[PDB]
This record gives C-alpha cells, sequence and structure tokens, in this order.
C-alpha cells in the first residue's frame, strides 16, 4: 500500500492511472506491479516504493510530444532533450508531469521512474527492481524476455546488463538513434553479461 | 598516388618503415586499404594523394603496447578519460601523435582522418569518411556484410559510413563489448542514413 507517498487509496490510484492509458497498456502495469513487488521482496527493497514505482512507471506514456516539449521549457531540462522522443522523454521528462498531477514528492520513486528506460551507470536496488520488472512482467511475451526472468531471481545486476545489451542491439537493428545515457548504463553493465 | 609532398619519404622508403610496425599479415591489410581509398577518393573526389597516404599510415600503431598509448596521452596531456580504454580506441585516437613523432607527418586533414578511423565522428569531411569505409571493405577483408557495404560505398558514401557505424556497434553489442562514446556520436548523426537505406 502506497499511502506513505500519495493521498490516494488503492482504487482510486488505479482509477486515476488507468485515465491516462489504454487498457493493453494498463495491463501491463499491473503486471510490472506483481513483478516489482516479487523482486523487492526477493532482494529486500522496500515494497511501498517499488510498487507504487510500477503503477506510476508508464503514467505519461500516451501523452503527446507538445506535453513533454511543454514540461522541457517549464522545468528547465537540457534542451538537448527537445531532439528525442516518447521513449526518452515518458520517464525521463514524465516524472515532471506525474509530480504537478499526483504530488509525488519522492526520491527514490522518482529517480526510478525517470530512468526506467534508458537506465543510468549508477541505478540504485529500486530503480534495478523496475528497470527488470518493466521487462518481464508475465503480460511480456518476447523470445529474449525468458533468459531474463531466469537471471532475474538469481543476479539483479545481470538482468540489467541483459536488457540493456539487447536494447542496444534492438536499436542497432533498426538504425534508431541511441540516448547517451541509455550508452552510460550498457557501458556500466557490459561486463556483468561477459 | 605518390606521398613526397607530405612526407620526406619516396614509396619504397615509406612501405619499408610501415611494414616494420607489424606483421605481414596486417601489412597485407594496410596495402588494400590504399587501394581501395585511393579507388575511393578518384570517385567521390578527394586528393588522392591525401587519401593513399591516410590509408598507408591508419594502422601505423596498430600493433603497439598499451603503455605507448598511456604515454603519449599524458605526455600531450590528451583527455584522461582515454586511459580507461583499450588499444581499438587509441591505436587512430592517440596513435597519431606517435605517427607525426615518428614520421614528420603535419598535414591536418590527414592526421584527422586517422584519429578517427574507428570510431567515427559526428562530422566527418570527405576524406575522413573516404578512409573510414576504405578499411572496411578492403579486398582481403571477408566477414559476411562485406558485401553491402562494398555495394552502397559506390552509390552513396554517406549510406556507407551509416552501414559500417551502425554494424559495428551491433557487433559490440553482441560480445558485449564497451562502446566508446564517439562511435555514438558518429551512429547517431548516421542512423538516419541507414533508415533510408533500410
Ligand atoms: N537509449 C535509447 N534510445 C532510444 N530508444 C530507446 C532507448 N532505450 C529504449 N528505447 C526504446 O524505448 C521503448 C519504450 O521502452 P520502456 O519504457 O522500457 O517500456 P514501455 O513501452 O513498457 O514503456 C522501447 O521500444 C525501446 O526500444
Ligand atoms: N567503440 C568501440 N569500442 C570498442 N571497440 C571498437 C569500437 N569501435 C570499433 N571497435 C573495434 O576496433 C577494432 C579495430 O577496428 P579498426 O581500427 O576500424 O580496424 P583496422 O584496425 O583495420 O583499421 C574492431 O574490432 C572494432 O570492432
Ligand atoms: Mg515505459
Ligand atoms: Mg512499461
Ligand atoms: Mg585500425
Ligand atoms: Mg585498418
Amino acid at each position: 500500500t502506497y499511502e506513505d507517498y500519495l493521498p490516494y487509496s488503492r482504487t482510486e490510484l488505479l482509477a486515476k492511472i488507468a485515465e491516462q492509458m489504454s487498457p493493453k497498456r494498463f495491463k501491463h502495469v499491473l503486471g510490472v506491479e506483481k513483478a516489482a513487488l516479487s523482486l523487492a521482496e526477493c532482494y529486500g527493497c522496500n515494497p511501498d516504493k517499488a510498487g507504487l514505482a510500477a503503477l506510476l512507471h508508464d503514467y505519461a506514456k500516451e501523452c503527446p510530444d507538445q506535453v513533454f516539449l511543454d514540461l522541457i521549457d517549464k522545468y528547465q531540462l537540457s534542451p538537448e532533450l527537445a531532439k528525442w522522443n516518447n521513449n526518452v522523454w515518458h520517464g525521463m521528462v514524465g516524472i515532471y508531469k506525474i509530480q504537478e498531477d499526483l504530488g509525488l514528492k519522492d526520491k527514490d520513486i522518482l529517480r526510478a521512474i525517470e530512468i526506467h528506460t534508458v537506465g543510468a551507470a549508477e541505478m540504485t536496488l529500486l530503480d534495478k527492481v523496475l528497470y527488470v520488472a518493466d521487462y518481464i512482467e508475465e503480460g511480456r511475451i518476447f523470445p529474449l524476455v525468458d533468459d531474463a526472468r531466469k537471471i532475474a531471481k538469481l543476479d539483479l545486476n545481470q538482468a540489467v546488463a541483459y536488457e540493456t545489451v539487447n536494447t542496444v542491439a534492438y536499436l542497432a537493428s533498426k538504425a534508431q538513434p541511441i540516448f547517451p545515457q541509455t550508452l552510460d548504463t550498457y557501458n556500466a553493465f557490459c561486463s556483468y553479461l561477459k
């Protein structure tokens, strides 16, 4: 339960989150919540924080590009962010929409949501829990997910490495631009996958 | 074609000096890069004397031990972040100072092409791009991606640079090897030419 961080009960918070997104997307979010709570109890991070980070991580996934461009300007974010896309924005910039809409103040939860797509070179246990739960949640079936599910309850750092390497390989396979912080993560975790 | 405007060597004197730096297999790779760079230069209009010499010298420091590059980094007070990397990054990015000390090369354009022949840059001249693709598509290189790279290189040089940089990043990912940040600079600057290709 999440009342230490937000003035919402569960039924109201899930209703508010559900107002932001498609049913396929909201079902993904509940899967990430289940996956993050089970990773939190395995690795010992606070499940109240893990579960809430999971419920909110894709809160801004469906906002149009202008919402993120306006937040970049309003909160004086690095102007270089404006050259990117929703993949980068919905976490890195969407945390400002989460704070405005919901009043979330917890730095640890906000940071985990902020980097849940691109990672960082230095990630806390909470950051890694969400980063892996988002990938391995039960509704995601893609062939590369299944080894990540196995790695994740043995060694969390190797689960992060596996995701970041497969992401850089996927982006390269489509010739899509790789955000520089995604490289920070890749180089920081490359050795755990070796 | 001949390079005495830039170095105090004739061809036989220069090729003897280069062959002293490296294995015979590596020297055969270098002669091939010279052939491909000359064949890229008259087509796209860069100076073949500048292109051929950059190709002859690009792997001059390939076989130097790590301490040669660490000593050069300190001596020329290059970025300390370079010391965390490896020969793959150093032999062009730092090896240009060994070329300058050993051979007296001062041509800024040739030196810059050698400097980034492995990792690229976000901004590349025509000469830089010629060397970068010539090194990849050279006649002795046989790996599965060579043939499409050779095909692209005669239509669109920017799409050939894009093809090499994007495929280099995918290879490094397949081995979990660390990617130098300037390689990403190249990748992100050229990724759009490979989308249009694809
Ligand atoms: N560093 C990066 N640069 C560009 N695109 C990226 C980068 N990292 C991840 N992506 C892409 O972002 C997309 C969204 O990812 P993510 O937030 O992890 O999950 P979801 O869509 O569940 O929100 C994926 O399609 C992924 O390939
Ligand atoms: N960013 C990078 N990080 C680590 N290795 C790299 C990077 N970019 C290229 N390499 C590697 O450097 C090696 C030597 O490359 P290169 O200099 O282009 O060949 P040559 O040595 O014939 O001129 C290749 O194995 C390539 O995969
Ligand atoms: Mg997301
Ligand atoms: Mg998600
Ligand atoms: Mg080389
Ligand atoms: Mg070479």
